[PDB]
Parts: C-alpha cells; sequence; structure tokens
C-alpha cells in the first residue's frame, strides 16, 4: 500500500510509486528520475500513462522496455496540462533528467514535490519566484547539520589535478571511476578530457550514457577500452581485490591504477577538508574516496526552505524512525522562527 507522502491531494495523481500495484484513484503516474528505489516495480508489462522528462522517458523505453504509448515526455520550464491540472516541471540538479513538479490544484493550493534535488540558489530565479507555494515535499536525505561536503566544482578540480599529477608522472598509469547508477558523470568526463582520452565502459553503460542528451557525448565516450586511459567499472570492484583483477586484463599496458570512488556523504567530511583527503593505497593501486554530491548539504536544504516560505513541510526521506522524523520537525520550526513566517 502506497504511502500518503507519494499522494498528490485534490487529484489523480502519485509521485515515484510504482511498487504497490494498481494504486485507486491513480489517473497519472509520475516519475522524477531514473534511479531504481523510485522506479521499483516498473517494466515493459506497464500499462497506465507515466509522466516525466525527455532523457527520463528515453531510458524507460530503452533500459526497462516501457512501450512507447505509455511515457508522456514533457519540456521543462513549461506550462502543460495534465488531466485538467496545470504543472510545471524543474530541473532538480539531481542527475540527467531529474525534476521537480509543481502542481497548482483546481482549489487554489500550489504544491512542489522536489523529488531528489540538490538545492541551489539559482532555484530562487525560476518559475518559483512567481507565485506563493503552499505545500513542499521535500528530499530531507542530509538534513542535519553534520551533514558538509563542498561544491561539486572544488570536488572536480581536486580530482583533474591528482589524475593529470600521476599520469603525468607515470604515463604507464590507468584511471579507474566506479559507477553503480545515473549521475555524477562529470567526475569521469572531466578526468578524461583533461589526460586527452575518451572513457571506456561495458556496453550496458555506453547505452545508458547514449540516452542522456549530452552535447558531443560520441566524442567522449567509447566501449573500446584498449583505446582508452580511463575506465569505467562497478562501484563493487572499486577494492583491492577488483582492481588487480582488472589490471590483469589490460595485457600488460598498464603498471599502476589510480581508482575514485565518488561517495555521496561520509565522517571524514566532519573533520577533513578536500585539500588535505588521501587515498588508500595497496602496492600499485591507490583508491580515492571523493564527497561529490547530488543532495543538498543541510545549508543549501535551510537556504532553500527560509527562501521559499512554505505554509507546510512534508518529508520525503528519512521517514521510517520516529527519531528521524523529530530531528528534521525541530530544524523545520528552527527555520521558521528565525525567518518570521
Ligand atoms: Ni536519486
Amino acid at each position: 500500500t502506497c504511502p500518503f507522502y507519494k499522494k498528490i491531494p485534490g487529484t489523480g495523481f502519485t509521485v515515484d510509486a510504482f511498487q504497490y500495484g494498481v494504486v485507486e484513484g491513480c489517473t497519472a503516474y509520475f516519475l522524477t528520475h531514473f534511479h531504481s528505489d523510485h522506479y521499483a516495480g516498473l517494466s515493459k508489462h506497464f500499462t497506465f500513462p507515466v509522466y516525466c522528462s525527455e532523457i527520463t522517458g528515453n531510458l524507460l523505453k530503452n533500459k526497462l522496455h516501457v512501450q512507447e504509448q505509455y511515457i508522456h515526455p514533457l519540456p521543462l520550464d513549461t506550462e502543460c496540462i495534465v488531466n485538467g491540472v496545470k504543472v510545471v516541471l524543474l530541473d532538480a540538479n539531481h542527475c540527467p533528467g531529474a525534476v521537480m513538479i509543481l502542481f497548482y490544484l483546481p482549489n487554489g493550493t500550489v504544491i512542489l514535490h522536489t523529488g531528489d534535488f540538490r538545492a541551489d540558489p539559482s532555484m530562487e530565479r525560476s518559475l518559483l519566484a512567481d507565485q506563493k507555494v503552499h505545500m513542499l515535499y521535500l528530499d530531507t536525505t542530509y538534513c542535519s547539520p553534520e551533514y558538509t561536503f563542498p561544491s561539486q566544482q572544488e570536488v572536480i578540480r581536486f580530482a583533474i589535478n591528482t589524475a593529470f599529477e600521476a599520469v603525468t608522472l607515470n604515463p604507464h598509469a590507468l584511471v579507474v571511476c566506479g559507477t553503480y547508477s545515473i549521475g555524477k558523470e562529470k567526475v569521469f568526463l572531466a578526468i578524461a578530457d583533461v589526460l586527452g582520452s575518451k572513457v571506456g565502459m561495458s556496453q550496458e553503460k555506453y547505452k545508458t550514457l547514449q540516452c542522456l542528451n549530452i552535447p558531443e557525448i560520441n566524442s567522449l565516450i567509447t566501449t573500446d577500452m584498449c583505446s582508452s586511459l580511463v575506465h569505467l567499472l562497478p562501484m563493487m570492484q572499486i577494492n583491492f581485490k577488483g582492481l588487480q583483477s582488472h589490471l590483469k586484463k589490460c595485457g600488460g599496458k598498464y603498471n599502476q591504477i589510480l581508482a575514485f570512488r565518488p561517495t555521496g556523504w561520509t565522517h571524514s567530511n566532519k573533520f577533513t577538508r578536500i585539500a588535505d583527503v588521501i587515498p588508500q593505497t595497496k602496492g600499485n593501486i591507490s583508491i580515492y574516496g571523493i564527497p561529490y554530491s547530488e543532495h543538498s548539504s543541510y545549508l543549501e536544504m535551510k537556504r532553500f526552505v527560509q527562501w521559499l516560505k512554505p505554509q507546510k513541510i512534508i518529508p520525503t526521506v528519512n521517514v521510517g524512525t520516529w527519531k528521524s522524523r523529530s530531528t528534521m520537525e525541530k530544524y523545520f520550526r528552527e527555520w521558521k522562527l528565525e525567518a518570521g513566517y
């Protein structure tokens, strides 16, 4: 049974609700982005209308085989009528194709569902500037002040400088980057660009990247591993055993690996600066964990909500424990008393 925080009141709509069977009353199923916890349940046998971005709809058709007649892609930043209700899709600053959804209810209530997002001051000049929001369905993944991490630009500067130094010292070093979902493509694209290389990968991952409308992608990626000195591997293989095994496969072309694991937050964030980050090393293998986040830090989240001034907040993450729920409710009240709404 579908939980209440996935239902939009006064509509026939649900958000990220595909694992509950046929939801009673639902006339349109929205999908905010192509991450498995959100699309869980979708397959080629799905026969209800799915509303989403163009990029999400490319992935639904090619990766999950959803039939075309049930995929309804909407352009961003554009007022659209769905089953009698005005909606707008906004860029969520998450992974490729990820959206927030503005719903203009027939009774005058306005609802924002963030999906998964990384709040940014640029959102204060989107179509959100133009009217009041009564209810906010909020990605609360990092809703606690211990969750700090650097800008995406600082993290990419660290990765590029680390990779270019290592490979210039040793032209026989291979760079490997972990992945297990879409998102975070800047990590491996920025490193391959500084090295003058395409990124090499499996046929399955190439297929996925080909759905993402990235400009000039054919110039940046390949399935020919031998021609590439940046390789992508499943995140589960980013360990000393998995990397040793991969180096064996490269036919004595390389004699060193430098590997990156883009994580979200880790408690090494509470002490160490990005500048001071060091790898784990065994022999000719070194592994860097880099804090590249596609979710809001605590401070970014607080700024967004204090700007928007919603009348009611419904969290969509960390909702399963009483302790998490009570923590989140306390911070919402602080924010509201501090700003005066
Ligand atoms: Ni996500």
